[PDB]
Formats: C-alpha cells, sequence, structure tokens
DNA sequence: CGAGGTACCTCA
DNA sequence: TGAGGTACCTCG
C-alpha cells in the first residue's frame, strides 16, 4: 500500500528492471513491496534517447525498453529488499555501485508492471496509497 | 511625429530632463522633436530608488522625480539636437561624458512632459506615430 | 517593440 | 509532490 515517486524515464526503467537501484538523501526502514508511481515531470525526447543509450551499454545491445514513458501515474511497483548506505551499497554490490552515488540506495528485486497504469498525484518520500487505486493496481498485477 | 521607445525609469528621467543623454548602438540622423514613450517593461520599486539615489547624487539632493514612472504610454518629448559616437561624447560633453557609454549618444535638450500620458504601443529605435495620437500630444503640451 | 511559450522558483 | 506565479527567451 506504500508507494514511491519518480521521475521518468527513471520510473519506467525502475519497473521494468533496467535500473535496479533508486537513490535518495534519506532513509526508510521500509522493506517489502513498494510502488512506483510516475512523477508530473514530463522527460524530453532528448532525455529518453541520452538514458536508453547508457542502459544499453550497462545492460545489453537488445535490452528491452518500454515503449512509452507516461508521466503521473502508477506504473508498477518493486520489492525494496534493503536500504543501503553509500557505504554499505559500495561493499555490497561492486558490480553495480557506480549506478548511484546517493546517500541513501534502494536496492530493488522483483519489478512488476501494470499494463493498465492509472493517473495519480503522489507525495514526497514514501506515501500511502488510496485503497481504491490499491485494490486496482493489485488486480492489474495478475 | 517621430518617437522613441524607452525603458522606464529612464523614459520619465528623459522627458523631465534628469536623466539628459540616451545611449544606442546605433546612429540616427533625426534631429529636432522626438517623443519619448514608455516601453510595456514595468520597474521594480528597487531600480526606482536605486536610480533616484544616484541621480540625487549626480544633480542635487533637492531634484524633483516624478511621482510615478508609467508603462507603455506616450510621456512627451525631447529635441534630439545631435547623435555623438562615443568618441564625440567624452570630446564636447566631458562633464556628463561618464554617463552614457553606449556606442552612440542621443544629446538631448527642451524636455517637455504631457500631462495626460496616452497608452501606445512602440517600436524598435524612431518610429512615427499615428496622426491621431500626435494631434492629441501636441494637444497635450499646451 | 510587444507578445506569449517555456523554464525556473517557491511553497502556515 | 504538484501547483502556479515569475522570469527568461525568442520572434517569415
Amino acid at each position: 500500500s506504500w508507494c514511491l515517486s519518480v521521475h521518468q524515464p527513471w520510473a519506467s526503467l525502475l519497473v521494468r528492471g533496467i535500473k535496479r537501484v533508486e537513490g535518495r538523501s534519506w532513509y526508510t526502514p521500509h522493506r517489502g513491496r513498494l510502488w512506483i508511481a510516475a512523477t508530473a515531470k514530463k522527460p524530453s525526447p532528448q532525455e529518453v534517447s541520452e538514458l536508453q543509450a547508457t542502459y544499453r551499454l550497462l545492460r545489453g545491445k537488445d535490452v528491452e525498453f518500454p515503449n512509452d514513458y507516461p508521466s503521473g501515474c502508477l506504473l508498477g511497483c518493486v520489492d525494496l529488499i534493503d536500504c543501503l548506505s553509500q557505504k554499505q551499497f559500495k561493499e555490497q554490490f561492486p558490480d553495480i555501485s557506480q549506478e548511484s552515488d546517493s546517500p541513501f540506495v534502494f536496492i530493488c528485486k522483483n519489478p512488476q508492471e501494470m499494463v493498465v497504469k492509472f493517473p495519480i498525484k503522489g507525495n514526497p518520500k514514501i506515501w500511502k496509497l488510496d485503497s481504491k487505486i490499491h485494490q486496482g493496481a493489485k488486480k492489474g498485477l495478475m
């Protein structure tokens, strides 16, 4: 029932599993499922292509990117299995630690996409989904 | 019947004679009456007092400023008696040449202020007034 | 110039 | 965050 808002294109990269970590300045004790919502900020087409070029390099030439990066909507979820400090991040994930220099790094597993994405208005940090949109989001994960 | 648009507060300082010259990058052969219209850009209260402080220093503590600096209107006129180059300006006006560092300097005498100021939309450089507003402007100088 | 779309900034 | 006022930018 808990959500984090992320700017696109990184938000959809999170729910596809291409982006494996999110960095923030603040810690959370939250573990488990964490819905991912796209903020209202639309990314430029330059921003999308440049960033996709980077993740092709990091992940593989033929990595499959979403056709679209929608704003202001509930995208899917991850399981937040740990919230590591930069120092903990460098010692536990040496092969990906360059992918976030943030003070706190959210380690994500099991990315899931909803095929139908629902409009939503977010809040800072980890915020609670309303029950109506939570129930549809769960049904959207079938 | 020719006009030049100036930003406030300098526009009204011109028609009051507190500001004696105007600097531009471009030369004009125009001589004689030159109406002065304020541009649409409204000046902040800071740039009004700052500039008033400076011209008190240059002209005397008790110099009489206009009560307001209205935008987008015909303010009055000057006689453009010469359009000097920066080199000519330093030669002929040594006591005021610090008051404009522009490539060309409009030398102004005989400032007149209209009592009632008419809305107007300007153009770059020296542009011609429409006859209707010109007849009224001449009438406002009685 | 004047106009207005776009980018930036701040939020009892 | 999302919202919107303000400042900046460009113009057959």
